């Protein structure tokens, strides 16, 4: 599949694209505000993330760090990053299905526009001021509005057992973007789109 992912933002980031245990394509790139990175990433891709990394230094060899979504200090990311990130995931050719979403669990720090280029289903949308209204124990001195799993730690906002319902924190991320996954038992955003489609990322998609 192809992923066309654009910066509309005024700053620049760094996206990144990984599967978890390896990169999707070369795994990361700079771009600057307008910016545009062709991706292919491989059919089948299970679990697959794209996320931008804000505030950036990286040295000749490619090694360095971000302020948010560091992925080990890489510029080509083979790794998942370090929250906060909103993250475009997607699991593909799932017996004849694409599946995507928008997942706040892992934190928001860009807001973000994830649609098909392709016929037969809709785009996801995540783009209000989550950073702006964050509240203040979820606040990212880094920049970013951090989940309640990474700040404090317990069986109820990490979903550990299995059993956990809202709460304040999550019901936060779902009134500004009902869109986007608020925590893991959340009613399910996912779109199923057909097998093989081709799709855009866009960073700061209002404008």
């Amino acid at each position: 599949a192809t992923f066309e992912i654009v910066n509309r933002c005024s700053y620049t980031v760094w996206a990144a694209a990984s599967k978890g245990d390896a990169a999707l394509d070369a795994g990361g790139r700079q771009l600057n505000s307008g910016e545009s990175w062709t991706i292919n990433v491989e059919p089948g891709t299970n679990g697959g993330k794209i996320w931008a990394r804000t505030d950036c230094y990286f040295d000749d060899s490619g090694s360095g760090i971000c302020k948010t979504g560091d992925c080990g200090g890489l510029l080509r990311c083979k790794r998942f990053g370090r929250p906060p990130t909103t993250l475009a995931e997607f699991s593909l050719n799932q017996y004849g299905k694409d599946y995507i979403d928008i997942s706040n669990i892992k934190g928001f720090n860009v807001p973000m526009n994830f649609s098909p280029t392709t016929r037969g289903c809709r785009g996801v949308r995540c783009a209000a001021d989550i950073v702006g209204q964050c509240p203040a124990k979820l606040k990212a001195p880094g920049g970013g509005c951090n989940d309640a799993c990474t700040v404090f730690q317990t069986s109820e906002y990490c979903c550990t057992t299995g059993k956990c319902g809202p709460t304040e924190y999550s019901r936060f991320f779902k009134r500004l973007c009902p869109d986007a996954f608020s925590y893991v038992l959340d009613k399910p955003t996912t779109v199923t789109c057909p097998g093989s489609s081709n799709y855009r990322v866009t960073f700061c998609p209002t404008a």
